[PDB]
């Protein structure tokens, strides 16, 4: 189970607990440029996806920044950071600053990724704090939901999962 806490309050997820091997549905997301992109546009290469409620939340610094920076060096992998619409959350791309390969995404506009990966928080209506790695067909090769959204996962584990493919 992929239930989480946010600020020390438990909160439920809508479409729950994707896991390794479960495959990814194909939904749509928006870019930082507000263009429609789908999972099918990511397919054809190994892909890495961080998910955060906002970037103002400081989780930028502690892990997402670093994880993305490492991810971008494993190889030519796609790297993404999905955020809420929330104004605090796309301006500044703490994950996508200095690593031009990273792009910030705005799923909350359509919630399609939110529902499809079950990271839409039922109680809070935010993107969950989560991290995923996908094979070239879009098959999830890592998934994690951080037990507290204001906290961060061990980021080596998705890096190893990505290494295991890229190599």
């Amino acid at each position: 189970m992929a239930e989480i806490t946010f600020k020390g309050g438990p909160v439920t997820l809508v479409g729950q607990e994707v896991k390794v091997g479960d495959q990814a549905p194909d939904f749509t997301v928006l870019t930082n440029s507000l263009e429609e992109k789908s999972l099918a546009d990511m397919k054809g290469k190994v892909t890495i996806i961080s998910v955060i409620p906002s970037i103002d939340t400081g989780v930028c610094d502690a892990q997402t920044r670093r994880f993305n920076e490492e991810a971008a060096k494993l190889g030519d992998v796609n790297v993404y950071t999905i955020s809420a619409d929330l104004p605090f959350a796309q301006a500044r791309w703490c994950g996508a600053n200095g690593i031009d390969k990273v792009e910030t995404l705005s799923d909350h506009r359509d919630m399609s990724f939110g529902e499809a990966f079950g990271v839409y928080i039922k109680e809070l209506r935010l993107l969950a704090r989560s991290v995923f790695v996908l094979d070239e067909n879009g098959k999830v090769v890592y998934a994690e939901y951080v037990s507290e959204a204001t906290n961060h996962p061990n980021y080596e584990k998705p890096i190893e999962a990505a290494k295991a493919l890229v190599k």
